[PDB]
């Protein structure tokens, strides 16, 4: 008998590819998809408790796949600037100034709530005080790959690396037995790691069998201004060091050459698209059809709210699925099934839970998100994941469940508190502003 | 003299002077006009019939949507995954010629608008068919727009050819003549479409009405090219040769672009409508909207139709837009919220003639208006309202709209349209349609 059996009008599994379930439901039992079968075979089933969800889509939760989330507090804080000013003369002050364990409590609490809101289950995060993340994310019930920030100079709860490190330790020891975080490493890009940090990363992945995301490729002045130093790409730099392969989460690449796409294909790493980020940055194009036709696994990222400027995964896989098509020079590159899967399957790919999370099936944990159709612009309705995907906003996402908890009911977050927040990061705001 | 409406948000955006962002003032409405922007103070001591507070509201001028086909909401989502070419020729016109009827229209057009009105749209350009039907429904929503003639070499919904299409766009001109809200302007459909002789009749029949072309220019490099090999003449050449570019040209699109079209587009003062998402979903090219821009060319947006688009979220194409322009450009300088912001509201205005009534909240034009909550917690902490607004919101923080001071939407709810109706209805055309 099911704890819960939701009935939607369509329910999109995404394994196996392009199908769309209507008249179906999927039974929830101790945390897991227990069935997904046709509404009659499922209700003679019975469960504790049945929620019809007329004019819905029910999908796999959506997976963040990169982001800065704490970040939230600065949101639009630093409009207008390129990479490389952004980071040192806005950006990195700011961090300098501000981060403290308080902020990053807040903030990423304040960027998990408007997640959640906007129908993502999953995310990764890349940021500073690694075990207060941790705690966040743990009250919040959602799940999360926080990668340890790793770079050549002092950071926020970090003299230098070597204390980074060794407080990754402290936090992969504890964390061994949790059912919703996993630790992995942040090298934070090629200009800002050495390459005796990298190889340090790497033995502790061997060891903890652990990931490591990191941007590279973000711009062309980072590419080229390593050709000119040192007479190699960035990436072909990781590749020589060995921390290429199917844990490497390669975040950006906006710069794929040939030898870029062989060696990708090659390592079977992950790259982590961040459309709306690289256009406001004006950091360029990420190849994504290119790449995934080469069959390179390509998530979906929202990157930092002060380059975005939302947390808007759905907003995101909209914009990418739209640019993938012009970038290409192909109408048909990355339809709506594939840019959904980009969102959810591809991102559990890449932070290594496409066992657990991503699509539909029995056995894998009830990480789901239903969504509205039913609304005014988004009829008529002659295909949901086309409306999905290219007609509807984040307003549309009713309800979420992260290991079968519901942790947003009807719009309303179970488990923070929004005027809280809200009075939170406004007091934050007056404080960086004056 | 006191005001029949006063509006006291926490942010004013007036768009003239550019840049700039009024805290704690309000504006008042008075006679469908704005009377008069000041100090939350000084406004509040002349006096009005009706006072409404807007905590954590922006106030802008309300959006215009400048391209679209809009009784197209009912074929959303119809036609994916396909270029122009084949778009056009292989789906969208064989379901137009199955389905588009006076009916269609009227029921398309009136869903295409409550959507927009919700997105904070005042005023939309429409070319489509049956324009006679596109204005009555326009009539009785209460918004703004400019309905264009679809001129065409081939009989279309409602026009048997050309000929006809202009004889009902004359009445259609006779007929609203005096209407506060709604403009008719010629829509030739694009270079591959319509003979050099039908371009001479509209010229003539403009420069005499003293009206509007607008049309789909250089959307794609086929048409550019194309033209190249078999006239041997670029599309805006032809037309320039022709003598239709000027203030009141509006080329919708414009991907292709060379500095020989930029001069053309400089000299003449002719607009450019930018549709980014449309470009980019049908594979099309990206408009350089900054070269356009620092040109001196007046540079608007539209959403286009709903089958290549497929929402009709203005803000959200601005954003697009605002995205795009720099990647394209190269530099992250290029086209920031402010001018964003711009292109939505006062170039759409210029774009089609209504700039002194429209597109700025300056003393005397129509309180065409639109309230963006900008309080909600994914919008926090909020450092540049516009900046949020263009970078961070959701049309869904649209709370309030008003055109000619007639409000249109009350706290997210249509005062004009029945939207479980609208539903409904919708919903009967999908499943005949799809049958
Ligand atoms: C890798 S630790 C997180 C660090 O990366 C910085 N960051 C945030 N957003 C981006 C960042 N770095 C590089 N690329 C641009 C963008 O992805 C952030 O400010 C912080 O300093
Ligand atoms: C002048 S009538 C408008 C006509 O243009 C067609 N159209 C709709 N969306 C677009 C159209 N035409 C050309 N370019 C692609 C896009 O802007 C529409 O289906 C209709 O046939
Ligand atoms: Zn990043
Ligand atoms: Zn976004
Ligand atoms: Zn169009
Ligand atoms: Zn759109």
């Amino acid at each position: 008998p099911f704890d819960l059996l939701l009935l939607p009008t369509w329910i999109v599994p995404v394994e196996p590819a392009g199908v769309v379930l209507r008249d179906h439901a999927l039974g929830i039992r101790d945390g897991q998809i227990a069935l997904v079968a046709p509404r009659e075979q499922a209700m003679r089933h019975g469960a504790t408790e049945i929620r019809e969800l007329p004019g819905m889509l029910l999908a796999p939760g959506l997976v963040n796949a990169h982001g800065h989330s704490a970040m939230s507090l600065f949101r639009g804080l630093a409009d207008d600037l390129p990479l490389m000013t952004w980071l040192q003369d806005h950006i990195w002050p700011a961090e300098g100034q501000w981060v403290s364990e308080d902020f990053i409590r807040d903030g990423t609490e304040l960027a998990i709530a408007e997640q959640v809101k906007g129908g993502i289950t999953c995310f990764s995060d890349m940021y500073f005080y690694p075990q207060a993340i941790c705690g966040v994310v743990h009250d919040s019930g959602v799940r999360a790959q926080v990668a340890i920030p790793v770079l050549d100079f002092p950071i926020p709860g970090a003299r230098d690396s070597a204390e980074a490190i060794r407080q990754g330790m402290a936090l992969f020891d504890d964390l061994k037995h949790h059912p919703r975080i996993r630790i992995a490493f942040g090298p934070h890009a090629p200009y800002t790691v050495s390459d005796d940090k990298l190889e340090q990363i790497l033995v502790l992945t061997e060891e903890l069998d652990a990931s490591i995301q990191m941007h590279v490729h973000e711009t062309a002045f980072e590419v080229e201004q390593a050709m000119e130093r040192n007479g190699e790409r960035p990436l072909a730099r990781l590749h020589r060091l060995g921390l290429l392969g199917p844990r490497f989460q390669a975040v950006h690449m906006t710069q794929v050459d040939n030898d870029d796409l062989a060696m990708l294909v090659e390592t079977n790493s992950s790259v982590i698209h961040c459309p709306e980020s690289n256009l406001k940055l004006a950091s360029g194009f990420c190849p994504v059809e290119k790449l995934w036709q080469a069959g390179v696994n390509v998530a979906i990222g929202t990157d930092g709210a002060a380059s975005n400027n939302d947390l808007d995964l759905l907003g995101e896989t909209r914009t990418a699925a739209l640019l993938a098509k012009a970038v290409y020079g192909q109408a048909t590159a990355l339809d709506a099934h594939r840019a959904l899967r980009m969102a959810t399957l591809n991102g559990a790919r890449a932070l290594g839970l496409e066992r657990l999370i991503g699509s539909l099936e029995a056995g894998k944990a009830a990480d789901l998100v239903a969504f509205d159709l039913s609304g005014l612009a988004q009829q008529p309705v002659y295909d949901p994941v086309s409306q999905l995907i290219y007609a509807s906003g984040r307003d549309c996402v009713r309800h979420v469940w992260v290991g079968g908890r519901q942790l947003l009911d009807d719009g309303r977050l179970l488990r923070h508190d929004e005027q809280r927040l809200i009075a939170r990061a406004r007091e934050w705001g007056a404080k960086i502003a004056a």
